[PDB]
């Protein structure tokens, strides 16, 4: 058993008025069409309280786009999991490409976040992915191996029921250049093996973990991705950010 | 006279329940006693929409603890000034010591944020200060000059009406070791001198810029700091986070 998950990442792309409309539209339309799939949305932190109240009691899960690895404390500009848990947000994204690249987040910083969140009973959506240059220099595996082994260092297998992974090759993020199903399937099968290999032969762990694909996922390409054996859903940026393309993914 | 500002930084120290209680108490209490002084508060991002609503139409200014240098766009986990303007937040802190040390913010990154915010008609509260080690080693002036010069690189005179500085020596942040009034004055005097030297005519604008002191400010020490010629207010951490100590600053 693996969950199929369609997650929307609103990034920093929406106004509050857009986010609020989107949430109301989502509550109205998605539960009835989601079927066996889990639906999830990651609004900007500034809108999370609002959107969390709108979606409360619905089957649509709300997650945060980032946090810091501390309970309430003196970290100017940061969001605490203590603050998220208070408003009922229990899923946090870690290691998104934009944070790696533009906010300089390393695999070690990711690991600190993941351990804190898993220890404190959060669910974590951890992003991994290579750049165009890494892919073109035959480094794809080295990068992804590193992201997984260093990101997930020191985490016992019992916490893996609360971990979700996303493969988002940087060359596909916002460029309109979606990985083909074979390309994505190849990478997902490698990732799944790495997860097994963390605990040595942990097939039950690796077969139970959802591994989502992201990077230019749209209504007209999602289905062929979801058909692949090791693709368990979509992490969706631009196309999650209007109700009509978001509903069109289900 | 330059304006006196008393600004509270709630960092990541408060629950929503606490932020709400504090915002209400502040609304009830501060406007009657602030008099000539500008009052300002910086809630955590997750709480800004709520606190902003609570304080809307009061004389208490709401500011954000950090943002990114872009309008709406694909930067997962970040907050846009577009999103802040929308809920009425028009003052943003840049370069707080916790972000420089724990989130790796450089002078140049700060300069990017300051330029973007000032260009977009925000008010910027730019934080400078040296560590204990830098102070002890003879680098106080080198560090502060650097932070000022690199931070304000390429900013036009036209925008200085919307710049506020805060000196927060890192050895005074949360340590209970406040700078003496002389120690603070001497560095404020230096900071103002640095501003005056940024370009021909600068001295004509440097007397207008508010320079606040921060680091272990409390009711029993604020008055003596404010008496100093180049100290134009306070940026207050811990003592701002409860109504009775915040009000005792006024």
């Amino acid at each position: 058993a693996r969950k199929t998950i369609i997650a929307g990442n609103w990034k920093m792309n929406l106004s509050l008025k857009e986010a609020v409309f989107l949430a109301h539209s989502i509550r109205e339309k998605i539960p009835s069409i989601s079927k066996d799939k889990v639906s999830m949305v990651f609004p900007s932190t500034l809108h999370l309280e609002n959107v969390s109240k709108i979606l409360e009691g619905s089957s649509v899960i709300v997650g945060a786009q980032n946090c810091y690895h501390s309970g309430l404390a003196a970290f100017t500009g940061e969001t605490s999991p203590d603050q998220l848990k208070e408003i009922g947000v229990k899923v946090v994204m870690v290691g998104h490409s934009e944070r790696r690249q533009f906010l300089g987040e390393s695999n070690f910083f990711c690991n600190d976040k993941i351990r804190f969140l898993l220890k404190n009973e959060f669910t974590v959506l951890y992003c991994v992915g290579e750049t165009l240059s890494e892919r073109e220099s035959g480094k794809t595996l080295e990068v992804l191996s590193s992201q997984i082994r260093e990101g997930l260092k020191g985490i016992d297998s019992v916490f893996f029921s609360n971990l979700i992974l996303a493969y988002e090759p940087v060359w596909a993020i916002g460029t309109g250049k979606v990985a083909t199903p074979s390309q994505a399937q190849e990478v997902h099968s490698f990732i799944r093996k790495e997860i097994s290999g963390l605990f040595v032969g942990a097939s039950s762990i690796s077969e139970s973990i959802s591994i989502l694909y992201g990077g230019s996922v749209k209504p007209d390409n999602i289905q062929d991705l979801l058909k692949e054996k090791d693709i368990d859903g979509g992490l969706v940026g631009g196309a999650s950010q209007k109700i009509s393309s978001f509903a069109g993914l289900f």
